[PDB]
């Protein structure tokens, strides 16, 4: 048979507290649409305050891919902080590499966030908003050290493209920058990219030779963008007084997919208002883009979520229903909650949701 | 199991008429993808000739919905007129409510459909064309009584808004208009929508004050866009000697959906040429969008088609075939209509005609 | 049930060639997506060498279709050679009829394949690439007798909107240009088509009048589009050292679909680096473009593929492992190269390499 097998779990915390432990597993005997398998890959995201910069947050990201027996990785360590509820400010750093080419890089940047045309006689009606549309302007200074060769040949590229290409540099970087299906995924989630706009490219010496580029760009969403939609939500640093962390990794090839997630961090519930809380509202990119490949194999669900609310609390609104319960501990499987699952996994943007209380 | 049940039934009038009655009901034990559940929602659409305005129709429709509890509304009257076989006008009025809030409006318009390259070497040579490429030109003159604070503020917002965006103003509305999933259906579709020009921006005032707003877009479709390519067919005034009315309604929650359709109206049937009639051609964007929902569960059909022909009127052609007949009733189920049925659904735009005559 | 039967086969060359023979046949019981009923093609498609041309070959296209009872043919013959590995020259004439009427064309033109920023870094390290980004620069001259009152008619419609329409005509252009669901499909693949620009219009005399324009486009892609990605592949005109020849057949209606697929020519293998071959990478448009029409229904694989190596090879590495293997002749059914068929069909672009040797 074709089966998906998963399992999930949720423990999380009480009083003020939004924090959560997620586990996620899966596996499910049927290719990935990658056109190069074996695909693999490991990702870890950590963040913890800065001792002595209030309201700064470490944020750290590590990636190890196979693709094609071709070793890749990524780590980038980052400073966020929010200078208003719009405006976030950023500075860091890190490496790449593919097989034997490796390159650095160091940034400082600004986004800021802009909803449109926001209104009070929404708020004060509509109790759980999910669709906020707006566009979000990226401000981005870049640095990386011209020091092999192909550095400079590609800078060298560059800059002879951005002197002789007017707004077609701008325009045409789009289908290079989301490269193969990311293109298409742009449209898919109501999103939109803007040209990049350069504002400055200048070679420095470091040290070496290091191309420094001043560039800028929007996104915009008529609200299914998270990253839009939920901007304020998406860096619960209030909540950050501990470190989180969260790592993922898969492996996949032409005849199946197996999937591990880890994590622990805030942002897992939510005030509901009325004195309830909830699961936070499932992101709809996630759902979206994964429905571009989870429609290319019938399956059977095989599929259990477990969600243990903090010690006394209870849940007063489950839909699709848990099956089981006793004391904190609430299960679902099989039934309505076996389709939920089938369609999200397909792309479905159906609300499953669970609210609880003290 | 996930079973669709569903049962339609259309009874023909005969003669000159096109009008027919249409009853539609579906019920399937699958969630809806809406963000937000339960979500139910009613309309009623109905048109009549006006009596002292010859070719003039009193077009009215009444919304109302309930999304995570909250109740909207919308009501519009509005009459409509072709001046000629690409230039229709409009004038109406009407209000909407979400929860506490509500507002009224007015307005006028017109609307010039344009086909592109429409030449007599394709009329004579197709029979039954579909793919009908144009675009659909709208001038809007609208206004809204400022008789609340939000009102006052959101005019304020949206004043600043234009003077200080230039295009920037007409281009980003799109993605705050077609909020949601709404953005990308259009692409789905083979559907543009310009940008918008704001003509002018003015208080008035009524009474009290009011916001009136010049502003035009247009929209423009490959052919599949019904709006466009039927335009004159969608609007059978002619044919409307007596009014015609059609509703609908549906409950949807994360673990079902239900709907009942129940209309009788002109256009039902068309003249096919040759002394025959057909059912008019299914229009491809309720298909193409409903299909962005419907490939999210598995499922088995449960349906049956009844078409009553005006008496003494038989079959000359279906496919897929009816699988019994008696006198003017004809009967559809299981086999190759099913699959017709599935593919519909998950927004397959495959031909199933039925033709017929005196 | 829904069924799928499908029979696939490829016998090889060897030695310094890339030829082999390719066959296909499929029947499944499911509508066609297409909303005129039945439709039926055939498509032949040739090229040779040119004798006393260096380089160019004579590339010739017939397609006979019907469509709702409507007879169309396209006749095509083309001279196609390289002038750089980027750009290629064509040089070309044919006809057209739909029904009762018909009209010729000539044409010459330029194309120029540009990818984006390729590196070293990529090369050296990548050993199957399948993505790469670029953009794909058309220069047309066309010429076409006005010799029937339609082709006057058009021609006149054309100029007016031409010089009458600014920008807005090589803009809107496109929706008439990608009828149908052709338009939607573009952004499905990550490609985009510029704007037209026309360089000039002008009526000579030919005989008689003759519309002749000369006009511009580009398209682009983020590396899914084959015509871009694979530009230098796609025309092996240094394998033509004889005729090669595909040929393709459908039939469809509401109720199956069946075709046929039968050529011999190059391209079929590909030197894969270190004494190794491989079966060409599958094209990414093809299962992208299919999987647009192939989620209608639900259906079971029935299917085999037989793969015959050039005499005394042997598969290296097949991943689905083929089933069954005797001499030159290996065969796959069953199993997980089942539910590859059934994902490539969907639209799963998932690898399915075979790589074989001497
Ligand atoms: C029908 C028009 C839409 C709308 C569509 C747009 C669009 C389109 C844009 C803005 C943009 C903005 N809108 Mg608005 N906006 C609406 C209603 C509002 C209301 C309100 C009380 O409802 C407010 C507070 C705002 C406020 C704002 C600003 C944050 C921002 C820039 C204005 C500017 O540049 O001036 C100096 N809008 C209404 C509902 N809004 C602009 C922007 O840059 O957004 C990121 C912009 O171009
Ligand atoms: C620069 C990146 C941005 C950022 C962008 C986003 C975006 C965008 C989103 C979030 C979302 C979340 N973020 Mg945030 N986030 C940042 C910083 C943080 C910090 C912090 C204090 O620094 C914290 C604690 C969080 C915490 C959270 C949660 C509130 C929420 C995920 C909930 C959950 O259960 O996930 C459980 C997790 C899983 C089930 C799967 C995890 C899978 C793997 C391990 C991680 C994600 C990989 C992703 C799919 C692919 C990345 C591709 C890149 C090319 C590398 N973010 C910074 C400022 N964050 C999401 C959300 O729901 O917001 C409302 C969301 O959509
Ligand atoms: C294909 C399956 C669906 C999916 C199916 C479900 C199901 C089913 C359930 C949840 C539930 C939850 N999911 Mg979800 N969910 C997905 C993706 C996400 C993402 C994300 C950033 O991608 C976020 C933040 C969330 C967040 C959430 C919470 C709202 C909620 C509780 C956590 C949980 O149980 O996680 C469980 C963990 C997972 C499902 C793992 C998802 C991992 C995804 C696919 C990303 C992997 C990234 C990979 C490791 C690295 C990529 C690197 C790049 C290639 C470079 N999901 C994917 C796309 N999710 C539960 C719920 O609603 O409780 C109320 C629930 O029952
Ligand atoms: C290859 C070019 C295409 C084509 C593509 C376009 C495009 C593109 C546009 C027009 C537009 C128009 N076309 Mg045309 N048009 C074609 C063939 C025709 C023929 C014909 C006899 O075949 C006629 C009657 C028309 C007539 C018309 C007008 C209704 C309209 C405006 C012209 C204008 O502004 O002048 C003053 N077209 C051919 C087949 N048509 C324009 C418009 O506004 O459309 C809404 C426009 O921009
Ligand atoms: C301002 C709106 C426009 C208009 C726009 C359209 C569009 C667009 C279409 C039609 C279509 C039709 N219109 Mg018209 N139509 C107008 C005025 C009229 C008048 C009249 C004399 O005033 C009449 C009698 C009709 C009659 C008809 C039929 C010829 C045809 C539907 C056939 C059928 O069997 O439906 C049976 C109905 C059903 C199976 C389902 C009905 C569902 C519910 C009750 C109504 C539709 C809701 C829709 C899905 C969502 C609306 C969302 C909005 C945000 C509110 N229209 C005005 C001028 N009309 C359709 C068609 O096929 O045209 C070729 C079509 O695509
Ligand atoms: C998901 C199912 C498919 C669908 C499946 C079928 C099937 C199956 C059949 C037809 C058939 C017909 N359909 Mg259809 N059809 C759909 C949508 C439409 C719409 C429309 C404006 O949405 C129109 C005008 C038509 C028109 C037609 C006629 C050509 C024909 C005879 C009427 C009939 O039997 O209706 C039956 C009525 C329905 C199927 C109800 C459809 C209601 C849709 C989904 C809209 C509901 C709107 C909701 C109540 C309100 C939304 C409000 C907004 C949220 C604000 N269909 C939806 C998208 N239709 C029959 C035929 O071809 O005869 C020859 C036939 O056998
Ligand atoms: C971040 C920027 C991207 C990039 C994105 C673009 C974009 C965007 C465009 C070019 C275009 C071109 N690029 Mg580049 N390009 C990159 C890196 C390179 C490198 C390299 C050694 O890596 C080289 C050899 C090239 C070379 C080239 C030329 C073939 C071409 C035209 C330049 C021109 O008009 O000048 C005179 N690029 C980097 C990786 N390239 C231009 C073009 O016309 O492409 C078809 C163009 O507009
Ligand atoms: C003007 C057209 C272009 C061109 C554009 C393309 C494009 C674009 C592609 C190819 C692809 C291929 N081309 Mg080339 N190709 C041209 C000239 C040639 C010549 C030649 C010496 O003149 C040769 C021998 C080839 C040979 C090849 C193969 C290397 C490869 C197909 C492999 C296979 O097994 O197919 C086996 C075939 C089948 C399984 C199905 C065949 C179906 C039917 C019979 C033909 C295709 C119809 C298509 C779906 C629809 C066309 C619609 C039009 C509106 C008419 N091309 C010219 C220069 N060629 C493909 C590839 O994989 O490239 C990497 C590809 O994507
Ligand atoms: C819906 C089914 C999928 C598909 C499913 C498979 C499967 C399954 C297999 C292959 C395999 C192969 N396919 Mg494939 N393949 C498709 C389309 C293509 C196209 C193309 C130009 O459309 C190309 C060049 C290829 C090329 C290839 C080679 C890489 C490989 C060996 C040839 C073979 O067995 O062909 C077999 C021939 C076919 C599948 C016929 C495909 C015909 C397509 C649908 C086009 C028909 C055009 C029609 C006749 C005319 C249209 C005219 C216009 C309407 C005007 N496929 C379609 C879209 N293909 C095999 C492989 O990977 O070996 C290692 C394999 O096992
Ligand atoms: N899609
Ligand atoms: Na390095
Ligand atoms: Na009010
Ligand atoms: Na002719």
């Amino acid at each position: 048979t074709t089966t998906a097998h998963s399992d999930y779990e949720i423990i999380l915390e009480g009083g003020s507290s939004s924090w959560g432990q997620v586990k996620g597993r899966a596996k499910v005997n049927v290719p990935a649409a990658i056109p190069l398998l074996p695909t693999d890959c490991n990702i870890r995201i950590d963040a913890k305050p800065l001792d002595a910069q209030k309201g700064v947050v470490r944020f750290t990201t590590k990636i190890e891919s196979v693709v094609d027996s071709v070793k890749n990785t990524l780590n980038v360590e980052v400073d966020i902080a929010n200078e208003t509820k719009d405006r976030r400010i950023a500075v860091g750093e890190g490496s790449l590499s593919v097989g034997d080419f490796s390159h650095s890089f160091s940034f400082e940047g600004s986004v800021v966030n802009m909803y449109y045309y926001r209104s009070d006689a929404v708020r004060r009606n509509i109790p759980n908003p999910i669709y906020m549309q707006g566009r979000q302007f990226h401000d981005i200074l870049m640095k990386v050290p011209l020091d092999n060769n192909d550095l400079v040949d590609t800078w060298e590229g560059f800059q002879q493209s951005i002197s002789g290409g007017g707004a077609n540099f701008g325009d045409w970087i789009r289908e290079f920058w989301f490269i193969g299906p990311a293109f298409a995924a742009i449209n898919e989630g109501g999103q939109r990219i803007s040209p990049i706009v350069v504002n400055s490219s200048n070679v420095e010496g470091g040290k070496g030779p290091v191309g420094v580029t001043r560039w800028k760009f929007s996104h915009a969403g008529s609200g299914v963008v998270d990253s839009i939609s939920r901007w304020t939500e998406l860096f619960p640093v209030e909540q950050l007084n501990k470190p989180a962390s969260i790592e993922g990794g898969f492996r996949s090839d032409s005849q199946g997919i197996e999937v591990k997630v880890d994590g622990n961090l805030p942002g897992v519930s939510r005030d509901a208002g009325g004195g309830l809380r909830r699961i936070l509202n499932h992101p709809l990119i996630p759902l979206v883009h994964h429905g571009m490949v989870g429609k290319f194999n019938d399956f059977t669900v095989d599929t259990q979520l477990k969600i243990v609310l903090p010690k006394g609390y209870k849940i007063r609104y489950a839909a699709p229903q848990f099956r089981s319960q006793n004391l904190e501990e609430y299960r679902w499987s099989g039934g309505a909650y076996a389709r939920w699952v089938e369609h999200v996994c397909k792309g479905g943007t159906g609300q499953f949701e669970v609210l609880y209380a003290q």
